[PDB]
């Protein structure tokens, strides 16, 4: 599918990509191959989609969070510069884009959001987030306000709810997920009494804050280094500094390395490798992207050292030492889709914060608890043995799931013994090559139906089915792998609707005897 002989690129629409074009047309220049940049809507979404079919751009720039996924899916080439070039970079940097012990993606520049302050209008900007609502009504009292910013995608909120103990993942714990606890909901609180006391409005997104900011209506935003070239024309006379503090304790951003990535289906990696090392990651190359749109505080240790004079890139990263860098393993994309949603739906009072936040903690949840419950499963019915170890976090919904699928998976594998045999018998499974291709089988004809608990019992009944199959034919080290894909499918195809059922306990509550 992808074109060889040229290069593509995607970007988001926020960056400095006519400087990136720039650096494309030097590189046509010495070599004669093209280079093409785009900034399609919601390319993050859309990369996994069009590369998981051989199709997207060579090269995509994200923050490193999400690069993780794209490796654990295939989508991503290995790169490999030589020592001498990985010298050249902050070894955080480096740390950011390794899953696996494997180097993912190039990193190009740390972001952490400021607070961005309008001097003319507000001389000394708050310490804390509790005196904005009386310095609110100080400033609708001369027809302004005091703080405008995107409430529509939760990396502008999650410093708030960070604040006083919200956390993703512990320290990674992927079965740790701190979205619902008191620190957590606090945070959200705070934010929702703002909307509710007319101190902010739920509508407000990107374009209606850096509008608002950039034209001397509203005193502040939260912003990254990307937005500073818009401000540095419309001629207000602004300010970046720390986030303000919430209950005494500093406000924490997500640190993102934003990242370039090659993907795997691309004929092109020696040409985009060629081009990231020798062309972008420069002095030059970063500059003609830099003067475009800043990029923060740079991977490059030759240009951070010119930057990094600049009190606001110096601003930049006191936010980023109090904040933490993103995680980058896959349910990191599962998280954002579930507090994006918890935001949305508390900001406009379509749930309470208590009910936002409990279905976000069960959606960043889903895929871990899903795999527990039908790894133990598979693995149980092909040993005839229980797993030993402790259950963890929300084990009794584990527990009761589990015992559950005993009395209805059972049922469903004795009562449709016949077909199972007549489907197992035609794949001829022997190897993990054969169980890579049953997969491939299985989600179409889980998502080519409709979506109940029976259809998934069915589905994770046929996984028991063939792992009986594996433990018999000395293919044990085949049953987690085969765990894995059942659960992808199940939680990348039902992820809303399991939500709405509240997870596993739904299943448990559903066919309680
Ligand atoms: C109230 O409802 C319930 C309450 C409690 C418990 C269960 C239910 C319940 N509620 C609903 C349904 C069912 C049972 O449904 C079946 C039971 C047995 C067989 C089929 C189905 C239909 C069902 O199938 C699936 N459901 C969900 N996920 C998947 S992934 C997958 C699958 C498919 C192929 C693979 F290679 C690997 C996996 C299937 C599947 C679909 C059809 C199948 O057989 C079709 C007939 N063939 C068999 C072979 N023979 C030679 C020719 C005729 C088989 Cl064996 C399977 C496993 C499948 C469905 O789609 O609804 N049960
Ligand atoms: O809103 C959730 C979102 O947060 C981050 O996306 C940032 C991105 O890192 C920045 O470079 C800038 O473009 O703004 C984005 C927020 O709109 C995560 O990187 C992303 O994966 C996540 O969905």
């Amino acid at each position: 599918k992808i074109e060889e002989g040229k290069l593509v690129i995607w970007i988001n629409g926020d960056k400095g990509y006519n400087g990136l074009a720039e650096v494309g047309k030097k590189f046509e220049k010495d070599t004669g191959i093209k280079v093409t940049v785009e900034h399609p809507d919601k390319l993050e979404e859309k990369f996994p989609q069009v590369a998981a079919t051989g199709d997207g751009p060579d090269i995509i720039f994200w923050a490193h969070d999400r690069f993780g996924g794209y490796a654990q899916s295939g989508l991503l080439a290995e790169i490999t510069p030589d020592k001498a070039f990985q010298d050249k970079l902050y070894p955080f940097t480096w740390d950011a884009v390794r899953y696996n012990g494997k180097l993912i993606a190039y990193p190009i520049a740390v972001e952490a959001l400021s607070l961005i302050y309008n001097k003319d209008l507000l001389p000394n900007p708050p310490k804390t987030w509790e005196e904005i609502p009386a310095l609110d009504k100080e400033l609708k009292a001369k027809g302004k306000s005091a703080l405008m910013f995107n409430l529509q995608e939760p990396y502008f909120t999650w410093p708030l709810i960070a604040a006083d103990g919200g956390y993703a993942f512990k320290y990674y714990d992927i079965k740790d997920v701190g979205v619902d606890n008191a620190g957590a909901k606090a945070g959200l609180t705070f934010l929702v009494d703002l909307i509710k006391n007319k101190h902010m409005n739920a509508d407000t997104d990107y374009s209606i804050a850096e509008a608002a900011f950039n034209k001397g209506e509203t005193a502040m935003t939260i912003n990254g280094p990307w937005a500073w070239s818009n401000i540095d024309t419309s001629a207000v006379n602004y300010g970046v500094t720390v986030l303000p503090t919430f209950k005494g304790q500093p406000s924490k951003p997500f640190v993102g390395v934003l990242s370039a990535g090659i993907n795997a289906a691309s004929p092109n990696k020696e040409l985009a490798k060629e081009f990231l090392e020798n062309y972008l990651l420069t002095d030059e190359g970063l500059e003609a992207v830099n003067k475009d749109k800043p990029l923060g505080a740079v991977a490059l240790k030759s240009y951070e050292e010119e930057l990094a004079k600049d009190p606001r890139i110096a601003a930049t990263m006191e936010n980023a030492q109090k904040g933490e860098i993103m995680p980058n393993i896959p349910q990191m994309s599962a998280f954002w889709y579930a507090v994006r949603t918890a935001v949305i739906n508390a900001a406009s009072g379509r749930q309470t914060v208590d009910e936002a936040l409990k279905d976000a903690q069960t959606g960043s949840e889903l895929y871990r608890q899903s795999l527990e419950i039908i790894s133990r499963y598979l693995r149980e019915q092909a040993t005839g043995a229980a797993d030993t170890a402790p259950m963890g976090a929300s084990g009794a919904t584990s527990r009761k799931a589990l015992e559950t699928l005993r009395r209805v998976g059972d049922g469903v594998q004795r009562n449709h013994e016949t077909a199972f045999q007549g489907m197992l018998r035609k794949l001829d499974i022997k190897n993990e090559d054969d169980v890579k291709s049953l997969s491939r089988v299985m989600i179409h004809v889980f998502s080519d139906g409709v979506t109940n608990w029976g259809r998934i019992v069915t589905l994770i009944s046929f996984g028991a089915f063939v792992a009986k199959h594996l433990k018999t034919i000395n293919q044990e080290s085949c049953i987690e792998p085969l765990a894995e894909s059942i659960t992808d499918v199940l939680v990348r195809t039902k992820r809303d609707w399991l939500v709405k059922q509240r997870g596993w306990d739904g299943f448990v509550e559903f066919f309680h005897v």
